[PDB]
Parts: structure tokens; C-alpha cells; sequence
């Protein structure tokens, strides 16, 4: 049980040891397609690739590769697409995937520039007057509106399939203060953001899977998804004792390597889930508390 286990690991200092065990046991499947010579310029990191069995395939005969995996949580009944931050040459691919997979929401847990590095291309329009057109995949993207908060921004976008003139609204959730290789300021600010994603309907089973990305699509993205899945499992059974975080984390790693980069990110997962359980189990006031504590205004 997660709260006694958390106090146990903390009391010792075995978060490094605990975290390492996950790396030692994680699933190791082939990533043949991602390692093909022609896809070298489609991967941001040499050591972070999608497994062939769970990779998202683009619907085009030319090259159907994109560095993204489909994390399908059977028991929880919720899917995500975890992908790397789009490269200058893969933004078209990125939006093709969003469209083909019927995604309604896109979560961005990083900033374009972190520690002096360009962690992600500017794949979305920053001003309504200047929409973006991806000639390679034939899609248009327009900024419709945005709600800027102290540490995250929510953008309303419109994606048009230029070929069929079809249109869809895409909600963009940009967490701007989650440090790379780090953890959120507090469980409150994290959960406030997550619930913002939840309340938008983007995680609904009536849409395609939500697309989640930071830079490599495994560290911060993994932390976010693990916390969401754990709270969902718990929710489905209304029994926080039946949720084994490490077990579910392992299960997520069958669909994409390296989910959760650091021992502290894992420690924070526990933290976030433990706090989120309050809401899951009936506490109707915590939500607002999180909003206050997050200082979004
Ligand atoms: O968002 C963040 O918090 C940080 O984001 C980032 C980055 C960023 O924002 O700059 S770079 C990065 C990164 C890049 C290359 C390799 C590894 N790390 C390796 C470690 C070992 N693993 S693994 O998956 O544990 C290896 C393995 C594969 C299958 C089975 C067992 C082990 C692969 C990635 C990490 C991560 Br994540």
C-alpha cells in the first residue's frame, strides 16, 4: 500500500535503489523500424525510441515512422500517445498523427528552450493572424484563442485536413514550469494542471488517445501518465489500496521505454497520487485548494 510504502522508502534512502529496480525489470522489446537509416533524422535522441509493437504508424505509404508509442492501459481503460518534442522536419508528421489518431488534446510538459537547448520545434502558431500550413502532410493549424496562467497556458486550436476540408478543435495544455529532469513545484500545482486536462474532456474514451510530450517523451511525460493512470485505477475501484504504482509503471513501460527518468520523479508520482486520492475518495474541497496553492493567477 502506497502510503506506508512511501514512508518506508523515505525512511531508508532507497529511492535510487527502488527506481533502479524498475530499469532492471523494464520490458526490452525491439525498436527495429526506429533504428532504420532513413529514420535517423526523425529521432531527437539516439537512445530513446518507440518499440515496433506499440509505435504509432502514420497513414502514408512513403514513410510511416514517427517517434511515438501507444500506451494502452487495458485494466484502466485509458490510452495515451507519448511522443518526443517534434523536430523541424516532423511537425507535419506530428499533426498527421494527431489527426489520424483522432486526438482531441495535446499536453506539453516542456518549454521550447530549456537550459540553453532547443528541446522542441515551434509546432503550433503563436498568433491568430499567422496560421501554420504543413505542406508535407497537408494540414492547416490556426490559433483560435488562449488562456494564459502563471505556470501553464491552454490554447484552443483548429486543425484542418486540407485534403477533405474537415475541421477539428484541438486543446493544447502547456505546462511551462516543470523543469527538465525535475519535478513540479508541488503535488498541488501538478494535480491542478492534470484536472484541467481531465475537465476539458480530452481524456474521454469518445476521443482518440490524448497526445502527451515533453522533450524525449518519457521523463516528464511518463510521470504525468503514471499519475493519471493510478488515480483512474483507484477511481474505478474506489479503493486506493488496490493500486500498486510500481506494477502499473512497469505495465506502462511495456509500451514505451524509460517512462520516468529520475528517482525523484517517481517519488513525486507517489506524492501526486496519494494527494489526488483525496478527491477520488469524496473530498470535494481539495480541487479548489490545489487551485489556490498552484497560484495560477
Ligand atoms: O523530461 C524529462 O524529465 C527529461 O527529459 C529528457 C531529456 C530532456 O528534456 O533533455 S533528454 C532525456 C534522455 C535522453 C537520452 C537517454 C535518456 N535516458 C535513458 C536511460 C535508460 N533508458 S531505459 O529505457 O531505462 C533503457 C532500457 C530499455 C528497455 C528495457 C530496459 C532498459 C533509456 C533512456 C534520457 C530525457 Br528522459
Amino acid at each position: 500500500e502506497m502510503e506506508k510504502e512511501f514512508e518506508q522508502i523515505d525512511k531508508s534512502g532507497s529511492w535510487a535503489a527502488i527506481y533502479q529496480d524498475i530499469r532492471h525489470e523494464a520490458s526490452d522489446f525491439p525498436c527495429r523500424v526506429a533504428k532504420l537509416p532513413k529514420n535517423k533524422n526523425r529521432n531527437r535522441y539516439r537512445d530513446v525510441s518507440p518499440f515496433d509493437h506499440s509505435r504509432i504508424k502514420l497513414h502514408q505509404e512513403d514513410n510511416d515512422y514517427i517517434n511515438a508509442s501507444l500506451i494502452k492501459m487495458e485494466e484502466a481503460q485509458r490510452s495515451y500517445i507519448l511522443t518526443q518534442g517534434p523536430l523541424p522536419n516532423t511537425c507535419g508528421h506530428f499533426w498527421e498523427m494527431v489527426w489520424e489518431q483522432k486526438s482531441r488534446g495535446v499536453v506539453m510538459l516542456n518549454r521550447v528552450m530549456e537550459k540553453g537547448s532547443l528541446k522542441c520545434a515551434q509546432y503550433w502558431p503563436q498568433k491568430e493572424e499567422k496560421e501554420m500550413i504543413f505542406e508535407d502532410t497537408n494540414l492547416k493549424l490556426t490559433l483560435i484563442s488562449e488562456d494564459i496562467k502563471s505556470y501553464y497556458t491552454v490554447r484552443q486550436l483548429e486543425l484542418e485536413n486540407l485534403t477533405t476540408q474537415e475541421t477539428r478543435e484541438i486543446l493544447h495544455f502547456h505546462y511551462t514550469t516543470w523543469p527538465d529532469f525535475g519535478v513540479p513545484e508541488s503535488p498541488a500545482s501538478f494535480l491542478n494542471f492534470l484536472f484541467k486536462v481531465r475537465e476539458s474532456g480530452s481524456l474521454s474514451p469518445e476521443h482518440g488517445p490524448v497526445v502527451v510530450h515533453c522533450s524525449a517523451g518519457i521523463g516528464r511525460s511518463g510521470t504525468f501518465c503514471l499519475a493519471d493512470t493510478c488515480l483512474l485505477l483507484m477511481d474505478k475501484r474506489k479503493d486506493p489500496s488496490s493500486v500498486d504504482i510500481k506494477k502499473v509503471l512497469l505495465e506502462m513501460r511495456k509500451f514505451r521505454m524509460g517512462l520516468i527518468q529520475t528517482a525523484d520523479q517517481l517519488r513525486f508520482s507517489y506524492l501526486a497520487v496519494i494527494e489526488g486520492a483525496k478527491f477520488i475518495m469524496g473530498d470535494s474541497s481539495v480541487q479548489d485548494q490545489w487551485k489556490e496553492l498552484s497560484h495560477e493567477d
